[PDB]
């Protein structure tokens, strides 16, 4: 129950990150790694589909 | 299993978000919700401590 609530908030943070435009993302000190990780999540979500 | 891999990447994205300095975060169009959600994640992680 609680695990599910946490997963949902984590996914919500990831949804926000997905929608950050590149010109905004590039202003962040963590830009390179954030771009890498949001790309990795996108691929893993698709790979987990049957 | 690659659910574990997905959880790890989601957590990594959340860790990056957790460390964005406030002056950078406020440059993002999604700043208000990103602040709310990263606070909520901290609360849920703490609530799960047993």
């Amino acid at each position: 129950h609680m695990e599910q609530q946490l997963y949902a908030v984590m996914d919500d943070i990831c949804k926000l990150v997905d929608a950050i435009p590149l010109h905004e993302l590039e202003m962040l000190s963590c830009a390179k790694e954030l771009l890498l990780q949001r790309g990795l999540r996108r691929k893993l979500l698709a790979n987990a589909v049957d």
